[PDB]
């Protein structure tokens, strides 16, 4: 019924054998035949398929509202069985800011394969249209990106998509399953770095894919069988924890991001806030209109480099790490850590200024996180 | 100093901070920095690398004498990163009977890309001189190959692929380091499904690479880290821990075949048997010129798939199930199990009879795994 | 500072040597000396002590405001731990109603070692006065207690433990630290079925203790290695990840609970209803004043036997199993699952009727919990 | 049939439901119930019973030709489970140089609930027939014994136990179920620290007990009930898998240290060496007569402790920690690390000298472990 029972009823995460009430963790390689192509219960070698991974696979395929998942080792595994539905020849469209492992993956690795790549802003939906070309065959775009929250109107790409012949595709990563459903609203594929909010504890490194598309999702199934980025049992096991709690943990982070925002933007030390709960914020219509709450991922500027150091130091209770979706909040600066590589005046010019700070919220008290940045950024 | 020593005292895996004698599990994602870009043991994001995952790293580049290691989440997924060395345009040379995974690999996933394939008879090694083009870039091959065991000449295939300046691979998964080095024999990559006797346990799917080349390796590690099929924190600690009794596996695994060739040479029931122990094997002297030991796979005749069928069932210690490399005993029929697609003509014409029986020797006691294969064979 | 965040940065669950932002998992037994008696880190066996163990000890020690933990193999390990502090010919008070296991332990087990107990209602903390004999050494004491949630004053236990020299202990097991701190209240030692709400996924048997008390801590420890009742490594990495989300997971059940009280209360085919929440429940005040939140379990009276059933089987939500603390809402009878032994006309004295069931709240969404309940208790 | 595929296919280690050839780890707590009452697979409370416990409860009951095992957090749990079997007055009976945390655990724990313990040479079994009073109710075994490996007559043990109506137990940790199987030979129980030999991998705490007595049994599975000091779910898998290896590792173990031991008697700066393969050595044919192969832990002097640091200093392959059963080879001085608390001069007259060094001789090659050794010996 309402989404905090489906995370926990949703999918099976029980032992239909032993009544076991949590998935069984199958560290196994392979099943025994009864008779040669008699498989007990369609289990014959780990890699095409194991228990405890097709249990999360389950999940994910019922929280997007689709019909099949798809556990990969990591992310950017996800990303690229994803990719990998192209041929040598095929063009890809993906939003101009996507991150940084996507963006290395499509230019650095799958040109050589001869699969083309367009970077466009798609905030505006038009200039998906504008940059089609005669072969065409994927629309691949985040929202809301990273670090600056750009927001892209999903239904209308999804309409795109459909005109065109393209196959859409939504990395639903920063809003969860829990607040943003793009198969709902058309797309052809949603995927997931499931190592940031979903496991939710930083403990996994794993990749999950949704869709509706029984022909994708046999394509799907034949390109992870084949080259073999699977998510193993004990992680998945740990997925399927971490994503009981989605919910609540969520639901924190929303609470927590409100009061955080309202105080840097009182804040004399901070300038511009990006998140796309902000009215202001470009698409912020189109935010509200395809979700039903917030990513707990804020950037804001702070004067320099040595301020936005001095706010990490300052900070009790933000940790300097990479990724997000801790239980722990965590902090980073994007051009240094993200960004660094870029030139300083393309940088500048993009809005990844020396002193734009990048927290992600995590499930610490809304008081003491309010408290403990706002007390940091006094020190300035 | 010797095998058996190094297979425990090679590589690292003790911590060297609490002093445990095994690798700790470092089921994490992320690591804390203590200033922007300072990494205390050089460790920042788990897709990257991983404490656990580096230890079998470690050990695979140690016992195959190279410098680099690399572990993925399956054998394909290894073999698949491999490939990815190679551009649109370029040409790989296989071995003819290559497992049946890597052939579809090649020729449904990355034909799509514009790698070329030939597989060609190469346990003549002028056959690969005669199959390369000018855009041959790459020479793979195992030996010996599945199911029939042929046997192709390392050292020459090496010196061939130095000539034409080709990358050299061996999947060396069937021999293992215990008893085949092929980077000793100037190959430049080594790979394996860790799935089968590394691990040793049918409890883990993985697959390993190793290389002294530092380029090759600095290639590797980018694609690993943007196509991110890597191999979990739980499953290489597994890993390593199923390597300390891979000398002592092989060694019973060795005994027991000996002893079961015998047995099945003399019995009249069984025609051909297929290995490279058998001195009238094709390239049995190369065998032994590259290798100190044998696999545990035998390929056998029996008269039709009836009774094939027949031997399976009267077998105690042999059991049906994929894969190979186990503790126990396995038993298959390839021409039900990985060939059936194949026209029965040309399974013929291959080799592939219908009474093909494939057995993958386990660690039994060798009386018991003789006796109990010569009492199912005198049903017949 | 707040408890959300005191649950998140409390302990010590990082690794100092990598930076991992999650307690490695030291699946180990043993551990390198440089010299002889020099310890890297303090660690040399694991039955003494484990680096991961060590990581859930620090936290429950954190959470209660002790000074030391100690993580058992399961709650009835925990408290035999506790129990053989006491010698031959000592004497133990407990709650009347105290725990069936634990009952079975003392009744059972210990009173063959000569330790003696006596049961008496704590409601009124002069009965304890009354029971004290001039071998009492421990006073034992749940709240609120199990199934009737019966509440017993924390802080007059404690000041009635000291004067007559007492070891003071609570079972915090229903509270849990969130909501209630014994040793704040002066209380000697605290401990829990982890197995319950801290590990809060149904997924870990496990039991904590944590005492301030330095001369009790050093008894403990010894009892520990030497009957060897430990928790395991893996055990104790799930337990410090389920203790992240107790706060949030916690204020999800308080909130249903309270809805389903009401709502309970109202039903007409709901008799008398069991829980410290409602204000003419036995001791309400001193609940409200030792706690400041509820525990998610409920007790209430429908007619009869087949009622029970028939409830259990009308509803879509709540699982039938044993324990609680789970994200899932579990429903029980007690009568026919944890006093069957018990005669009936004992029973029904005690106020466990045929028709009495147990329900243990979980986190499910709130709506949703009190309208299947309710549509089940319609079909009455 | 044989040992070594006893070890494979005894006990119940894979998954009747999926196939899987290993045994699934049920992580979890608790189990669905269908009616009240009905359990699926008679699976309730993890605690009572877990499925991956009772696989490695089948694997060593099997093993030791016993009905039923039962799997302990540690060695010591145990032990301390088997002496709850007596009540206050009852009197056991033990070997006198029984291992230290037995002593340990009986002499200041189980003595303060009344339990009585004598302490003989059983080297000559009237010694135990002399220690007998009308109290005594259990006598317990270790052979070989810690660090000197003195024998004791299992098979006469049995004897006398019975006539006097005593349970009879064996500690067969050092020798394994590959060697020497107690119940055999009419003792009522035996039991492992599976820490050692049997998990092999130096990553498992644990103990395991094994009975054919069905009255026994059900008094061990009530008091492990009630006093929970039970075997986790991923520990009890890493036993089943580490098991699977035994017979070799033991194999492996026992060429080593026949060669070990004849360098060691060849040595001029060896003096005595202790093992029951040496002729001279006491009980020698009692241990040949019970057993079918030797334990690989060795006590040997050298002069002084001087001489035995500067050997461990000296030795590449021999690794200073505590415990035994490792596949690496650990060397230790027990007047330092297991007797420094007894007085020198007891320590002298016990044999415990100064520069008697142990080791536990793991999987390493022979000669490398043989000639690491030799040369360490010769820089004395
Ligand atoms: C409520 C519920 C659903 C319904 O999903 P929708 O969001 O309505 O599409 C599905 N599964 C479970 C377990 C549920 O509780
Ligand atoms: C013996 C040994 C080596 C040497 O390897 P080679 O086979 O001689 O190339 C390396 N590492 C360890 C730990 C060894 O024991
Ligand atoms: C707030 C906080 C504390 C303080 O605990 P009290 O409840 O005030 O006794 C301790 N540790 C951490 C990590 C905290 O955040
Ligand atoms: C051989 C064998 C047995 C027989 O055990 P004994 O040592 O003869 O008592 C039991 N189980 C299995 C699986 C065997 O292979
Ligand atoms: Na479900
Ligand atoms: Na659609
Ligand atoms: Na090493
Ligand atoms: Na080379
Ligand atoms: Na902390
Ligand atoms: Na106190
Ligand atoms: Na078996
Ligand atoms: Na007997």
């Amino acid at each position: 019924s309402n989404k905090k029972t489906k995370l926990i009823h949703g999918g099976h995460t029980t032992d239909d054998y032993t009544g076991a009430v949590t998935t069984p963790i199958y560290q196994t390689s392979t099943y025994l035949q009864d008779d040669i192509g008699d498989l007990r219960q369609g289990y014959e070698y780990s890699r095409t398929a194991n228990p405890t991974r097709s249990s999360v696979e389950s999940v994910i395929a019922t929280l997007e509202n689709g019909k099949h998942g798809f556990a990969f080792s990591s992310g950017v595994a996800a990303i690229s069985a994803v990719v990998m539905l192209l041929d040598k020849g095929d063009h890809i469209i993906l939003n101009s800011d996507v991150y940084g492992g996507t963006n290395r993956a499509l230019t650095k690795v799958f040109t050589r394969f001869g699969i083309e790549v367009d970077f466009v802003d798609t905030t505006h939906t038009d200039s998906i249209v504008q940059a089609i070309r005669p072969t065409t065959k994927m629309l691949f775009i985040e929202t809301p990106s990273n670090p600056l929250l750009r927001v892209t109107d999903i239904k209308k790409s999804a309409e795109i998509a459909k005109e065109h012949g393209l196959i859409s595709v939504v990395d639903n990563t920063f809003m969860t399953p829990y607040y943003q459903n793009p198969l709902d609203l058309g797309i052809d594929i949603v995927l997931h770095s499931a190592t940031k909010y979903l496991g939710g504890h930083s403990d996994v490194v794993a990749g999950l894919v949704a869709t509706s598309d029984d022909k994708l999702a046999e394509r799907l199934a034949f390109i992870s069988n084949s080259t073999g980025g699977i998510l193993g049992p004990q992680d998945s096991y740990l997925l399927v924890r971490g994503i009981k709690t989605l919910g609540l943990r969520m639901e924190q982070i929303n609470r927590s991001v409100i009061e955080i925002i309202k105080m840097l933007q009182a804040h004399p030390a901070v300038q511009q806030v990006f998140h796309p709960s902000i009215e202001s914020h470009l698409n912020h219509d189109v935010h509200m209109a395809q979700a039903d709450g917030h990513t707990g991922v804020i950037a804001f500027e702070v004067k320099n480099t040595e301020s936005a150091k001095q706010l990490i130091k300052a900070t009790s209770y933000y940790t300097l790490a990479e990724s997000l979706g801790a239980v722990e909040s965590l902090i980073s600066v994007p051009a240094l850590m993200t960004h660094a590589s870029i030139p300083a005046d393309i940088r500048a010019k993009e809005g990844i200024t020396d002193g734009l700070v990048r927290i992600s919220v995590g499930i610490e008290d809304t008081e003491d996180l309010v408290d403990d940045l706002k007390q940091a950024l006094d020190t300035l």
